[PDB]
């Protein structure tokens, strides 16, 4: 039931994420909008992704103090329900737009000459709206229940309880299995298909093929290295609470790792612009033509 001193790692990783994402996710948003202007349906997804990790980034300050102040912030018994829900519900939105891009890259490279209706800007808007709606609806149970819970150990939390409630375990399991592995499996399969289709192009020079390979592998590996520790610890917590709830002895030995990994989950906000709208020579031109405007 106790805790530790997490005022060093996620007092600083969040600051770095803010300071590197605010001036880069905005430029990724600009590049995505430029893509949308010239009838490129990928940009829509890209654009949404930027939104998905801008309104997330602006949520961090309310939390950095939560981790600078030793594990408590009294800023609103009704405020850790619409700013803090966002904190826990963009990791599962961004990843979805990570998947939507991958399929859109599978359907255009692996299956050209087909599926022209699915690569319109209109259908991109429809899919993006459905993604937003379903992600904001499935993760909507924390809005209902009371969240700001105070212990006697001098710290009160925002959206986490120690030991956690029964309903939290089932949503944690759902998050792990239907917000991380399913979109990640789709990304892996789609980039596998793209590599398998591009290994037959007559018009690629045995070098761009290697560049595509080491870009797709990185795209499917950064998501893993950023989200895996958190969901591994989340599944571990939700499997120990559902075998022995009263004997909350596992929690004390894993609280620090849990919070450090939750902080580490925030590196996708700086990985996404770099890997998606700033690494290639095309969007980088539309960015360098905007830093001078």
């Amino acid at each position: 039931v106790d805790s530790r001193v997490d005022h060093l790692f996620p007092p600083s990783l969040y600051i770095f994420v803010i300071g590197v994402g605010l001036p880069t996710n905005c430029l990724a948003l600009w590049a995505a909008y430029r893509q949308v202007r010239q009838h490129n349906e990928l940009g829509v997804y890209l654009m949404n992704l930027s939104i998905a990790d801008l309104l997330y980034i602006c949520t961090l300050p309310l939390w950095v103090d939560y981790f600078l102040h030793h594990d408590n912030w009294i800023h609103g018994p009704g405020s850790c329900k619409l700013f803090g829900f966002i904190f826990y519900s963009n990791i599962y939105i961004s990843i979805a737009f990570l998947c939507c891009i991958s399929v859109d890259r599978y359907l255009a490279v692996a299956h050209p000459l087909r599926f022209a209706r699915l690569r319109r800007v209109k259908t991109a808007v429809a899919v993006s709206s459905v993604v937003w709606a379903t992600e904001l609806g499935a993760n909507s149970a924390p809005l209902f229940h009371d969240e700001l819970f105070r212990d006697r150990y001098n710290h009160t939390f925002c959206f986490e309880k120690f030991p956690m409630e029964r309903w939290v375990a089932w949503m944690n399991l759902y998050r792990v299995f239907v917000g991380f592995l399913f979109p990640w499996a789709l990304m892996l399969l789609c980039y596998r298909g793209i590599l398998r289709a591009v290994q037959s192009s007559v018009s690629t020079e045995r070098q761009e093929k290697v560049k595509i390979k080491r870009l797709a592998l990185s795209l499917i590996a950064i998501v893993l290295v950023c989200f895996a520790p958190y969901h591994a610890l989340l599944l571990s917590r939700s499997a120990v609470y559902l075998g022995r709830p009263w004997d909350c002895g596992f929690e004390e030995r894993v609280f620090s790792a849990y919070h450090s990994s939750l902080a580490f989950t925030s590196l996708n906000c700086v990985a996404d612009p770099i890997l998606y709208c700033l690494v290639n020579e095309g969007a980088r031109s539309d960015v360098a033509k905007a830093l001078h405007n």
